[PDB]
Protein backbone atom coordinates (compact mmCIF):
# COMPACT_ATOMS: atom_id res chain seq x y z
CA UNK A 1 0.00 0.00 0.00
CA UNK A 2 1.75 3.15 -1.37
CA UNK A 3 -0.68 7.24 -1.20
CA UNK A 4 0.53 9.09 -2.99
CA UNK A 5 -0.22 13.54 -2.81
CA UNK A 6 0.75 16.79 -4.11
CA UNK A 7 1.41 18.35 -1.45
CA UNK A 8 2.62 22.42 -0.89
CA UNK A 9 5.79 22.26 1.27
CA UNK A 10 5.68 24.01 4.13
CA UNK A 11 8.68 26.15 4.05
CA UNK A 12 9.91 27.91 0.65
CA UNK A 13 7.73 29.08 -2.14
CA UNK A 14 4.16 27.06 -3.51
CA UNK A 15 6.08 24.63 -5.24
CA UNK A 16 3.98 21.88 -5.65
CA UNK A 17 5.79 18.15 -5.11
CA UNK A 18 4.63 14.38 -5.61
CA UNK A 19 4.64 12.85 -1.95
CA UNK A 20 4.58 9.35 -1.61
CA UNK A 21 4.32 7.73 2.43
CA UNK A 22 3.80 3.84 3.17
CA UNK A 23 3.58 1.82 6.62
CA UNK A 24 0.41 4.52 7.90
CA UNK A 25 0.21 3.69 11.18
CA UNK A 26 -1.84 5.42 14.17
CA UNK A 27 -1.40 7.20 16.83
CA UNK A 28 -2.56 10.06 19.22
CA UNK A 29 -6.08 11.38 18.75
CA UNK A 30 -8.04 13.93 20.22
CA UNK A 31 -8.86 17.92 19.94
CA UNK A 32 -8.00 18.11 16.45
CA UNK A 33 -8.50 14.77 14.55
CA UNK A 34 -6.05 11.83 13.74
CA UNK A 35 -2.47 11.47 13.78
CA UNK A 36 -0.23 8.74 11.71
CA UNK A 37 2.65 7.82 11.30
CA UNK A 38 4.01 7.35 7.44
CA UNK A 39 7.68 6.37 5.83
CA UNK A 40 7.74 8.71 2.90
CA UNK A 41 9.18 6.06 -0.17
CA UNK A 42 12.54 7.81 -1.77
CA UNK A 43 14.26 9.32 1.36
CA UNK A 44 12.95 6.52 3.85
CA UNK A 45 12.63 9.17 6.27
CA UNK A 46 9.48 9.20 9.23
CA UNK A 47 6.76 11.17 9.54
CA UNK A 48 4.01 12.01 11.16
CA UNK A 49 0.59 13.39 9.37
CA UNK A 50 -1.92 15.17 11.52
CA UNK A 51 -5.40 15.00 9.76
CA UNK A 52 -7.64 17.74 10.93
CA UNK A 53 -11.54 18.64 9.02
CA UNK A 54 -11.09 21.92 7.52
CA UNK A 55 -13.48 24.79 8.08
CA UNK A 56 -14.93 27.00 5.27
CA UNK A 57 -15.22 30.75 6.90
CA UNK A 58 -11.58 30.67 8.30
CA UNK A 59 -8.41 29.29 7.08
CA UNK A 60 -6.61 27.02 10.15
CA UNK A 61 -4.28 28.64 12.67
CA UNK A 62 -2.31 26.46 13.34
CA UNK A 63 -1.02 25.85 9.41
CA UNK A 64 -0.82 29.82 9.03
CA UNK A 65 1.30 29.84 12.05
CA UNK A 66 3.74 26.71 11.24
CA UNK A 67 4.44 28.21 8.16
CA UNK A 68 5.59 31.43 9.66
CA UNK A 69 8.12 29.21 11.56
CA UNK A 70 11.11 27.86 10.73
CA UNK A 71 13.80 26.93 14.12
CA UNK A 72 15.68 23.88 15.08
CA UNK A 73 13.61 23.54 18.43
CA UNK A 74 10.18 23.60 16.62
CA UNK A 75 9.24 20.50 14.71
CA UNK A 76 9.28 21.18 10.81
CA UNK A 77 6.23 21.30 8.52
CA UNK A 78 7.67 19.66 5.87
CA UNK A 79 4.35 19.74 3.42
CA UNK A 80 0.68 20.06 3.53
CA UNK A 81 -1.90 18.83 1.48
CA UNK A 82 -5.70 18.80 1.67
CA UNK A 83 -8.14 15.59 1.37
CA UNK A 84 -10.97 14.00 2.30
CA UNK A 85 -12.39 10.14 1.17
CA UNK A 86 -16.10 8.32 1.64
CA UNK A 87 -18.61 9.92 3.89
CA UNK A 88 -19.46 13.41 4.16
CA UNK A 89 -18.40 17.12 2.22
CA UNK A 90 -15.81 16.99 4.10
CA UNK A 91 -12.19 18.91 3.43
CA UNK A 92 -9.52 17.17 5.58
CA UNK A 93 -6.57 19.81 6.20
CA UNK A 94 -3.00 17.14 6.36
CA UNK A 95 -0.36 18.88 8.25
CA UNK A 96 2.94 16.35 7.82
CA UNK A 97 5.42 16.78 10.23
CA UNK A 98 9.17 15.30 11.25
CA UNK A 99 8.33 12.13 13.08
CA UNK A 100 10.73 12.82 16.35
CA UNK A 101 10.23 9.09 18.34
CA UNK A 102 10.22 10.55 22.40
CA UNK A 103 8.52 13.16 24.66
CA UNK A 104 9.96 14.32 27.95
CA UNK A 105 6.60 12.70 29.16
CA UNK A 106 7.72 9.61 27.89
CA UNK A 107 11.31 10.03 29.28
CA UNK A 108 10.20 11.59 32.58
CA UNK A 109 7.80 9.01 33.25
CA UNK A 110 10.33 6.24 32.71
CA UNK A 111 13.25 8.01 35.42
CA UNK A 112 10.20 8.05 37.61
CA UNK A 113 8.64 4.88 37.67
CA UNK A 114 12.39 3.55 38.25
CA UNK A 115 12.39 6.01 41.32
CA UNK A 116 15.30 7.93 39.31
CA UNK A 117 15.73 11.43 38.65
CA UNK A 118 16.48 13.07 34.80
CA UNK A 119 20.31 13.69 35.08
CA UNK A 120 20.26 17.28 35.52
CA UNK A 121 22.89 18.01 32.07
CA UNK A 122 19.66 16.96 30.33
CA UNK A 123 17.09 18.57 32.52
CA UNK A 124 19.59 21.96 31.38
CA UNK A 125 19.89 20.80 27.85
CA UNK A 126 16.30 20.50 27.54
CA UNK A 127 14.96 23.59 29.41
CA UNK A 128 17.61 25.98 27.41
CA UNK A 129 15.79 24.34 24.22
CA UNK A 130 12.79 24.98 25.30
CA UNK A 131 13.15 28.63 26.32
CA UNK A 132 15.19 28.93 23.13
CA UNK A 133 11.95 27.93 20.81
CA UNK A 134 10.18 30.33 23.36
CA UNK A 135 12.40 33.54 22.80
CA UNK A 136 11.46 32.50 18.82
CA UNK A 137 7.67 32.20 18.91
CA UNK A 138 7.17 35.27 21.55
CA UNK A 139 9.10 37.47 18.88
CA UNK A 140 6.05 36.95 16.65
CA UNK A 141 4.04 37.73 19.28
CA UNK A 142 3.02 34.12 19.09
CA UNK A 143 1.77 32.33 22.53
CA UNK A 144 2.27 28.67 22.61
CA UNK A 145 -0.51 28.15 25.41
CA UNK A 146 -0.46 24.65 26.12
CA UNK A 147 3.42 23.54 27.06
CA UNK A 148 3.69 20.39 28.91
CA UNK A 149 6.06 17.41 28.38
CA UNK A 150 3.62 15.33 25.80
CA UNK A 151 4.19 18.52 23.87
CA UNK A 152 8.17 18.37 23.87
CA UNK A 153 9.47 16.16 21.26
CA UNK A 154 13.47 14.33 22.09
CA UNK A 155 15.57 12.74 19.76
CA UNK A 156 17.99 10.95 22.17
CA UNK A 157 20.84 10.38 20.31
CA UNK A 158 21.44 14.01 19.93
CA UNK A 159 19.54 15.50 22.69
CA UNK A 160 17.49 17.42 20.72
CA UNK A 161 14.54 18.63 21.99
CA UNK A 162 11.45 20.38 19.68
CA UNK A 163 8.60 22.41 20.69
CA UNK A 164 5.56 21.00 19.02
CA UNK A 165 1.25 20.96 18.89
CA UNK A 166 0.68 24.79 17.55
CA UNK A 167 -3.15 23.49 17.81
CA UNK A 168 -3.70 26.12 20.60
CA UNK A 169 -1.24 28.61 19.18
CA UNK A 170 -1.93 32.39 18.91
CA UNK A 171 -0.78 35.79 18.28
CA UNK A 172 -1.64 37.57 21.24
CA UNK A 173 -2.62 41.51 20.28
CA UNK A 174 -2.43 43.72 23.50
CA UNK A 175 -5.93 45.07 24.14
CA UNK A 176 -7.79 42.36 22.20
CA UNK A 177 -9.02 39.32 24.96
CA UNK A 178 -7.87 35.76 24.85
CA UNK A 179 -10.35 32.61 26.03
CA UNK A 180 -9.34 31.73 29.68
CA UNK A 181 -9.76 27.64 29.04
CA UNK A 182 -6.73 27.26 26.84
CA UNK A 183 -4.02 25.34 28.99
CA UNK A 184 -3.37 21.73 30.56
CA UNK A 185 -4.02 20.65 33.61
CA UNK A 186 -0.73 20.80 36.02
CA UNK A 187 0.77 23.90 33.55
CA UNK A 188 -1.80 26.91 33.87
CA UNK A 189 -0.74 29.78 35.06
CA UNK A 190 -2.47 31.33 38.10
CA UNK A 191 -4.57 34.08 35.60
CA UNK A 192 -5.36 31.24 33.39
CA UNK A 193 -7.24 29.52 36.57
CA UNK A 194 -8.47 32.95 37.70
CA UNK A 195 -10.16 33.38 33.90
CA UNK A 196 -8.06 36.26 33.35
CA UNK A 197 -8.74 37.27 29.13
CA UNK A 198 -5.89 39.54 28.95
CA UNK A 199 -2.92 37.60 29.99
CA UNK A 200 0.42 37.08 28.05
CA UNK A 201 3.22 35.26 26.82
CA UNK A 202 4.36 34.69 29.95
CA UNK A 203 1.68 32.29 30.60
CA UNK A 204 4.43 29.89 28.82
CA UNK A 205 6.91 30.89 31.10
CA UNK A 206 5.04 29.77 34.07
CA UNK A 207 3.99 26.21 32.06
CA UNK A 208 8.13 26.10 31.27
CA UNK A 209 8.46 27.00 34.58
CA UNK A 210 6.20 23.90 35.86
CA UNK A 211 8.07 21.73 33.28
CA UNK A 212 11.22 22.54 34.92
CA UNK A 213 10.70 21.61 38.76
CA UNK A 214 8.97 18.78 37.39
CA UNK A 215 11.87 17.16 35.50
CA UNK A 216 13.95 17.94 38.89
CA UNK A 217 10.89 16.66 41.52
CA UNK A 218 9.91 13.64 39.21
CA UNK A 219 6.34 14.55 39.94
CA UNK A 220 4.47 17.69 38.50
CA UNK A 221 4.96 20.23 41.42
CA UNK A 222 1.42 21.87 41.36
CA UNK A 223 -1.40 19.13 40.86
CA UNK A 224 -4.83 18.88 41.34
CA UNK A 225 -8.40 17.82 39.52
CA UNK A 226 -9.91 21.59 40.17
CA UNK A 227 -8.36 24.92 40.28
CA UNK A 228 -8.96 25.01 43.96
CA UNK A 229 -6.98 22.19 44.26
CA UNK A 230 -4.36 23.50 42.01
CA UNK A 231 -4.26 27.25 44.03
CA UNK A 232 -3.62 25.65 47.07
CA UNK A 233 -0.78 23.50 45.94
CA UNK A 234 0.56 26.97 44.69
CA UNK A 235 0.06 28.57 47.72
CA UNK A 236 1.68 25.92 49.63
CA UNK A 237 4.63 27.07 47.35
CA UNK A 238 4.89 30.74 46.80
CA UNK A 239 2.62 31.31 49.73
CA UNK A 240 -0.32 33.66 49.61
CA UNK A 241 -0.52 36.28 46.95
CA UNK A 242 -0.81 39.85 47.96
CA UNK A 243 -3.59 41.91 47.33
CA UNK A 244 -1.11 43.34 44.63
CA UNK A 245 -0.30 40.01 43.17
CA UNK A 246 -3.71 39.04 42.83
CA UNK A 247 -4.98 42.42 40.51
CA UNK A 248 -1.97 41.60 38.61
CA UNK A 249 -3.30 38.18 37.70
CA UNK A 250 -6.80 38.81 37.09
CA UNK A 251 -8.10 42.47 37.66
CA UNK A 252 -11.78 41.11 37.10
CA UNK A 253 -11.75 40.06 40.99
CA UNK A 254 -13.20 36.42 41.06
CA UNK A 255 -13.62 37.73 44.43
CA UNK A 256 -12.70 35.19 47.40
CA UNK A 257 -9.80 34.98 50.01
CA UNK A 258 -7.49 32.30 50.48
CA UNK A 259 -6.12 30.66 53.52
CA UNK A 260 -2.55 32.73 55.01
CA UNK A 261 0.12 30.53 54.66
CA UNK A 262 3.57 31.40 54.28
CA UNK A 263 6.14 30.38 51.59
CA UNK A 264 8.03 27.23 52.53
CA UNK A 265 11.17 27.29 51.45
CA UNK A 266 11.97 26.54 47.75
CA UNK A 267 14.76 24.90 48.90
CA UNK A 268 13.56 22.65 50.82
CA UNK A 269 10.72 21.94 48.03
CA UNK A 270 13.86 19.93 46.26
CA UNK A 271 15.66 16.87 46.94
CA UNK A 272 19.10 17.79 49.45
CA UNK A 273 21.64 17.31 46.03
CA UNK A 274 19.39 19.44 44.09
CA UNK A 275 21.38 22.49 42.11
CA UNK A 276 21.56 25.97 43.94
CA UNK A 277 20.89 27.36 40.09
CA UNK A 278 17.62 25.42 39.38
CA UNK A 279 16.26 26.20 42.39
CA UNK A 280 16.87 29.82 42.00
CA UNK A 281 15.33 29.24 37.98
CA UNK A 282 12.04 27.95 38.99
CA UNK A 283 11.47 30.69 41.74
CA UNK A 284 11.87 33.60 38.44
CA UNK A 285 9.99 31.36 36.25
CA UNK A 286 6.55 30.62 38.73
CA UNK A 287 5.93 34.05 40.17
CA UNK A 288 2.60 34.73 40.81
CA UNK A 289 2.98 38.60 38.74
CA UNK A 290 2.97 37.65 35.02
CA UNK A 291 5.22 40.47 34.35
CA UNK A 292 7.98 39.72 37.10
CA UNK A 293 8.36 36.44 35.49
CA UNK A 294 12.17 36.10 33.40
CA UNK A 295 11.48 36.04 29.55
CA UNK A 296 12.14 33.07 27.72
CA UNK A 297 15.91 34.87 26.45
CA UNK A 298 16.48 36.14 29.52
CA UNK A 299 16.05 32.01 30.90
CA UNK A 300 18.53 31.17 28.60
CA UNK A 301 21.05 33.24 29.99
CA UNK A 302 20.41 32.16 33.67
CA UNK A 303 23.12 31.15 35.51
CA UNK A 304 21.83 27.28 35.86
CA UNK A 305 22.64 27.22 32.00
CA UNK A 306 26.44 28.16 32.41
CA UNK A 307 27.51 24.25 31.97
CA UNK A 308 25.99 24.41 28.35
CA UNK A 309 27.90 27.82 27.38
CA UNK A 310 32.12 25.73 28.62
CA UNK A 311 33.64 24.90 25.40
CA UNK A 312 34.42 21.19 26.61
CA UNK A 313 30.53 20.51 27.59
CA UNK A 314 29.98 17.06 25.93
CA UNK A 315 26.62 14.91 26.40
CA UNK A 316 27.49 11.74 28.71
CA UNK A 317 27.39 9.66 25.05
CA UNK A 318 30.73 11.36 24.40
CA UNK A 319 28.85 13.22 21.33
CA UNK A 320 28.85 17.18 21.32
CA UNK A 321 26.25 19.09 22.22
CA UNK A 322 23.73 20.37 19.75
CA UNK A 323 24.35 24.05 18.21
CA UNK A 324 22.73 26.32 21.07
CA UNK A 325 24.17 29.90 20.40
CA UNK A 326 23.65 30.49 16.72
CA UNK A 327 21.11 33.23 17.61
CA UNK A 328 19.15 34.95 14.90
CA UNK A 329 18.28 38.74 14.99
CA UNK A 330 14.93 37.68 14.79
CA UNK A 331 15.63 35.25 18.66
CA UNK A 332 17.33 38.55 20.04
CA UNK A 333 14.79 41.18 19.46
CA UNK A 334 13.58 40.80 22.86
CA UNK A 335 16.71 42.30 24.16
CA UNK A 336 19.72 42.21 21.89
CA UNK A 337 22.33 43.31 24.48
CA UNK A 338 22.08 39.67 26.32
CA UNK A 339 24.04 38.39 23.71
CA UNK A 340 27.22 39.30 25.50
CA UNK A 341 25.85 36.43 28.13
CA UNK A 342 24.55 33.93 25.42
CA UNK A 343 26.85 33.65 22.78
CA UNK A 344 30.18 32.74 24.43
CA UNK A 345 33.83 33.94 23.92
CA UNK A 346 34.87 29.94 22.03
CA UNK A 347 31.75 30.48 19.71
CA UNK A 348 32.81 34.16 18.42
CA UNK A 349 36.10 32.26 17.04
CA UNK A 350 36.80 33.58 13.32
C1 LIG B 1 -0.77 15.92 17.32
S1 LIG B 1 0.84 16.10 17.65
O1 LIG B 1 1.58 16.04 16.41
O2 LIG B 1 1.02 17.41 18.20
N1 LIG B 1 1.33 14.99 18.73
C2 LIG B 1 2.70 15.16 19.26
C3 LIG B 1 3.10 13.75 18.83
C4 LIG B 1 4.23 13.62 17.87
N2 LIG B 1 4.46 14.58 16.94
C5 LIG B 1 5.48 14.48 16.05
N3 LIG B 1 5.66 15.47 15.15
N4 LIG B 1 6.33 13.42 16.05
C6 LIG B 1 6.19 12.43 16.92
C7 LIG B 1 5.16 12.45 17.87
C8 LIG B 1 5.06 11.31 18.82
C9 LIG B 1 6.13 10.98 19.65
C10 LIG B 1 6.04 9.91 20.53
C11 LIG B 1 4.87 9.15 20.59
F1 LIG B 1 4.77 8.12 21.46
C12 LIG B 1 3.80 9.48 19.76
C13 LIG B 1 3.89 10.55 18.87
C14 LIG B 1 1.72 13.67 18.19
CL1 LIG C 1 4.25 24.61 -10.88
Amino acid sequence: KVTTVVATPGQGPDRPQEVSYTDTKVIGNGSFGVVYQAKLCDSGELVAIKKVLQDKRFKNRELQIMRKLDHCNIVRLRYFFYSSGEKKDEVYLNLVLDYVPETVYRVARHYSRAKQTLPVIYVKLYMYQLFRSLAYIHSFGICHRDIKPQNLLLDPDTAVLKLCDFGSAKQLVRGEPNVSYICSRYYRAPELIFGATDYTSSIDVWSAGCVLAELLLGQPIFPGDSGVDQLVEIIKVLGTPTREQIREMNPNYTEFKFPQIKAHPWTKVFRPRTPPEAIALCSRLLEYTPTARLTPLEACAHSFFDELRDPNVKLPNGRDTPALFNFTTQELSSNPPLATILIPPHARIQ
